[PDB]
């Protein structure tokens, strides 16, 4: 027996109607390639989102056609975000900081038909336009520039394309699960629908994770062209927050201005866009009198960072961690109840660690065998993931087996304690897990290769007898060179415990390589399997 | 092209698992009927209810087979609440406090097939017993009771019921559209109808209740429900909580103002939600013995329109600040909360407080708009009144036994209240149209004039409805309590609504009573009132 509820679909065009609807006049502000600021607002964003959904539908694309974007943080970013996905294609952010041969096997693998760009990128775009086959429109997000024609032909232009939508159209209806966007992490790709995306938004939108107010003013740093920006699109919309969407202009002195001038309360970004922030800010003495909070998340965020907001302008730092697999949220440092009851030091110390989970995503760690290993805070395993918006399977490889029972491997190994906060450990492949200690192969590599007389070298965990598992040097005598075992061992004496050195050194033509350049590790401990016996 | 995401069901099984993995010694506080206090935790609960879903499907209950309750606010019904809708059956809540005949009614529509009640309740269940055939399982919320025994012949017991649940019990996983829970609601016209909420739609209202300009229920938070758990699911807190993690205090019996006050201060109380009645024997008592109700921030008032000097009392008094909210039954209930906006901050601070006063502002995944009398689109300019309809995720489709009707106009459901909707979506209810006031030839709020009238420091409280006259049809009358201490004359009460209402708008007359007559859900019973005053202006 089923319920007697109204039942809709849950689509991202939901989520702009809704902003339109009940915040129409609420001031979003965009900084330009052109260094003008649009100062527009939910009501004129969600018009263009739906005359430029219209404007791409009169083009003659299929259902679920890849739109792809090469774009900073602004207003016509927003508009595609809605336009494609709400029209029923599926918007593809790519990142444009790739190198041009990333961007050839992106844009191609996901067939991008659309191709939407700034024009910081014009001369990439134009490099690399020739590999691109099966892009049919390419679309400057600005007026018709002479010199971008020269470049480009025949390039089209946002501002003349927008004005060939119907001032009238409605946003279709299809099933909730119907793909709406994409994002590549060869890399791979993550193909999200419209209802994992309106769930991860519900979920960051609640107050002990993220949490968008209508009284906030959010700045996300974090790229729209990578992981969504972290959901900040969506969750604003859902609360009609007002926006400062940046631009290309990142460094410390305009992203102080944008705080300052028009009041920033929430700002998220990554460690690195930060510290020239802190920087500029200490040297020009401002309070950041309106900035109440921000989330750091994409790398682990540092202690003493989080100490600074604190200390110097009584702002909280919620760190945050995920991925391109989760939407990209998994997890999010804010405290419990019982925390209150410790010693100030400890409560500070408690927020370092990348956080809790929410309720619609699910952690554990296994051993090497797949078993559940106890959340005790202290012992490490793999970390495991499952929930209403971590990825099923990557784009076109369906066929590949990816989940062990239901869940995602994300690759590090980690720490959970009895209240679910994570700690990243390390890397899953990189640990070679002798008997005393865990041994990290990539910091051994860095050791071997800086030597004089390799060219290049890997390091594997090969199997022992007594100690499980012990590191092996693969490498490869740098030109001219006949380097003997026993000094190539020796200098690793006083760069690491002597107890992580390899056990011994064995010399090869070659690493074996893969098309995408790095070592494929797995034949190496197949071709050494007795080594050390 | 569909996405290659995870799709699982939307579960409220699956909220009671994430409160028990992540917060499962976040401890709930439960006043029982035995006159003690429990101390238990979320991971407790969610073992319980594990338990108790299992001994549940050991009887043979069929899929969605309805599981009333008649109880109080405590950790057996909340872990009730999670023991019949885990397991794939249908959580009935039912009201307590409405008339022994109405109950049998409610139950053979709705055909329970367990009736879990608390102890305050058995000899009302045995009064009725013989009338409810279709029950199968009469289940003490408590231990074996030789006296119960003997009102109740094969009486069961909730403490040992459980014992017959398998520790390993895994939920059924199903369709988040499979109905979850149903709760009956009256008024008029007629018998009560039944609302059948489902899982996914739970679990939906749960998130945007979970949102900061909603509600919000965060981890830090120390929740007290007095809002029954038979009122629209105590408005949704025992799932949002879940989601959240909340900590909560459940009230049990003792509902009155020294007992919430006493609460407040012994637990910490940060966030208390229940229809404006219930508040003003806390504010009252309050008063009396000077607590500052110090660990108290904030408080969710709705179910009836809040008082502005209520709002004004919590804020001038205790620095706490009240979320006027409005909803329905058919609504899960969550209709709209009163948060600012950026540019509110802005105004003069009277302007601000003043603003606070309406019933708010909807989240997303609800939609909200008011229509005249043909049915057609009024303009939302905050002055021109209309019937306001919505829809959204959490609004009801067609009452329980009743999908055959053509309930909703265009999609929309009709709330049955008369409102105005501003520009920026804020919405002031003008009054249920069946008690609108019509004198004259033009509509009068009841609800504007005995608000107006509480805010008299000499009244306790007051409500207004319309008496027959010869003349204009109906006239507004003033049933007025006097305040502890006061003796306020009928002359300086009517003198009150001076220039804050039209001249010919004024109450007529003021009649006074030692209390107002109050509904099973804690709000005035206008109709008693106009049935006993029919005569005051003849
Ligand atoms: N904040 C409020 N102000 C005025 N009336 C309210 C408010 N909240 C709920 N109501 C009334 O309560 C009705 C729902 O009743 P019920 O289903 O019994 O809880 C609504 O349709 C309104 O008439």
């Amino acid at each position: 027996m089923l319920g007697q509820m109204m039942t809709q679909p849950l689509l991202i065009s939901s989520l702009i109607d809704h902003a339109a609807r009940y915040h129409g006049q609420t001031e979003i502000v965009s900084v330009e390639t052109d260094g003008t600021v649009t100062r527009t607002n939910w009501g004129e964003i969600a018009a263009n989102a739906r005359r430029m959904g219209s404007a791409l539908t009169k083009l003659g694309l299929q259902p679920q056609d890849r739109i792809g974007t090469l774009a900073w943080n602004n207003r016509r970013h927003l508009e595609i975000y809605y336009a494609a996905s709400g029209a029923g294609f599926v918007c593809h952010t790519i990142n444009p900081r790739l190198f041009p041969e990333q961007l050839v096997y992106i844009i191609n693998h996901a067939q991008d038909r659309v191709l939407f760009f700034d024009a910081t990128f014009l001369p990439l775009v134009a490099a690399i336009r020739d590999q691109l086959t099966e892009v049919k429109h390419f679309v400057l997000m600005g007026p018709r520039n002479e010199d971008a024609l020269q470049q480009i032909p025949g390039l089209e232009f946002y501002d003349e394309l927008i004005e060939t939508g119907d001032t009238d159209f409605e946003w279709p209806v299809f099933d909730e699960n119907t793909a709406s966007s994409l994002c590549y992490t060869h890399p791979k790709g993550v193909l999200y629908s419209h209802r994992s995306t309106v769930l991860h938004s519900f979920a960051s939108n609640t107050r002990d994770v993220i949490g968008y107010s209508a009284m906030d003013v959010v700045m996300p740093v974090v790229p729209m062209f990578h992981v969504n920006a972290w959901g900040s699109p969506y969750g604003c919309a859902m609360s009609g927050a007002q926006m400062v969407l940046p631009g290309p202009d990142l460094h410390g002195e305009a992203l102080v201005n944008l705080i300052d001038t028009y009041g920033v309360t929430l700002a998220m970004g990554v460690p690195t866009i930060w510290q020239g922030l802190l920087a500029h800010a200490a040297k020009c003495g401002t309070k950041l009198e309106s900035l109440e909070r921000t989330v750091i998340g994409g790398a682990a965020c540092p202690p003493s960072m989080i100490a600074t907001f604190r200390e110097k302008y009584g702002v909280d730092t919620v760190h945050a961690w995920g991925m391109s697999e989760m939407s990209p949220l998994g997890t999010a440092n804010i405290p419990l109840a019982k925390h209150r009851k410790l010693p100030i030091e400890e409560q500070h110390k408690l927020r370092e660690n990348q956080g809790r989970p929410p309720f619609g995503v699910e952690l554990k760690i296994v051993d090497d065998d797949g078993n559940d290993l106890p959340h005790d805070g202290v012992t490490q395993g793999d970390l495991m993931v499952r929930g209403h918006w971590v990825l099923d399977s990557y784009f076109q490889l369906k066929d590949q087996e990816l989940l062990q029972d239901g869940w995602f491997a994300t690759g590090d190994v980690a720490t959970l304690d009895p209240d679910g906060y994570m700690t990243i450990r390390d890397r899953s492949k990189d640990i070679i897990k002798s008997g005393g200690e865990w041994i990290s192969s990539v910091e051994l590599e860095n050791i071997a290769v800086a030597h004089p007389k390799l060219a290049t070298a890997a390091v594997i965990g090969v199997p022992h007898p007594k100690w499980d598992e012990r590191p092996l040097l693969v490498a490869v005598k740098a030109e001219g060179e006949d380097p003997s075992e026993a000094e190539l061992l020796e200098f690793f004496d006083g760069k690491i415990a002597k107890w992580q050195v390899p056990d011994k050194v064995v010399f090869v033509d070659a690493l074996p390589l893969n098309a995408t350049g790095a070592v494929l590790k797995r034949k190496l401990r197949d071709e050494f399997k007795d080594a050390l016996t």
